[PDB]
């Protein structure tokens, strides 16, 4: 992990009910474990509606 951690406020690109602490806290292998199998949501251009969710 880093000290550099990502501030809700700081105008950050999260789904609702995701937030950063746990996110920056603990490392990127769970981060976006949480994103991509909770809220289905992919960071990359979407050119399939049926998406891991």
């Amino acid at each position: 992990t880093s000290s550099e951690e990502e501030d809700p406020l700081a105008g950050i690109s999260l789904p609702e009910g995701v937030d950063p602490s746990f996110l920056a806290a603990l490392p990127d292998d769970i981060r976006r474990e949480v994103l991509q199998n909770q809220l289905g949501i992919r960071p990359p251009t979407r050119t399939a509606p049926s998406t891991n969710s």
